């Protein structure tokens, strides 16, 4: 019969994972997991939100048998966890300022500036990993305190940019004043993955067919110009 499949993921994820104001869990990555159920009659998927820091911890325990949470590949998860073979999209990363400031073409014209991002981020590597090969043009600074600390820094001035991905600024542009914009090229590009418990394996290879056929009549194309826009 129905084998019950328990979907780790978020609700505080912009896009991907959050309640809306209906009071509902949707996003990207919520929607493609629903749509895949659909596509599984032999699958029956349910979900178990909790703080991104669980996750993984909660996957290795066998308390979700997979995540969902734009999940990126490392050395030490692939070690611990497996990954389906069908990236179901990219995670692109650009410098990101306040809308009206014209004064930054891209990372380049950092020279002296102010960077704020996420001290755990892939982007803060990112930002580092530029930084150190360009003779650190630019500070990096993390924020600590509490939420829109970047968007309240950008509007005062006290940081020039930071680095987000183009549906986290759209969903800033939409529910606050302070408006952002990206900029430059994209600095990084990576693949997003489920992450399965290392005993799921026919279930993460049922996905992958099912995520083919989900490609193939444009359902995923639909999805991402609906929840992420173009560039993805």
């Amino acid at each position: 019969k129905v084998q019950t499949i328990t979907v780790g993921t978020g609700t505080q994820f912009p896009n991907i994972c959050f309640i809306d104001e209906k009071g509902d869990l949707t996003g990207y990555d919520v929607e493609l997991i629903k749509e895949l159920d659909k596509r599984l009659p032999h699958y029956k998927f349910t979900f178990k939100t909790m703080e991104f820091s669980n996750l993984l911890v909660s996957l290795g325990q066998h308390k979700v048998d997979i995540v969902a949470h734009q999940m990126e590949k490392s050395k030490e998860r692939e070690k611990k966890f497996l990954f389906n073979k069908v990236a179901y999209n990219h995670f692109p990363l650009k410098i990101t300022v306040l809308q009206n400031n014209d004064t930054i073409r891209g990372i380049e014209d950092l020279k002296g500036k102010r960077v704020i991002t996420s001290a755990t981020s892939n982007g803060a590597l990112v930002l580092k990993k530029w930084n150190e090969d360009n003779g650190r043009p630019f500070e990096i600074a993390y924020e600590g305190q509490g939420a829109n600390e970047t968007a309240n820094q950008l509007k005062s001035g006290r940081a020039d940019a930071t680095i987000s991905t183009p549906f986290a600024v759209d969903f800033q542009n939409k529910t606050s004043t302070i408006k952002e914009k990206t900029v430059g090229n994209v600095l990084s590009n990576a693949k997003v993955y489920f992450m399965f418990n290392k005993n799921e394996q026919t279930l993460s290879d049922d996905i992958d067919k099912a995520l083919q056929e989900i490609i193939d009549d444009g359902t995923l194309k639909r999805l991402s110009l609906k929840w992420l826009g173009d560039d993805y």
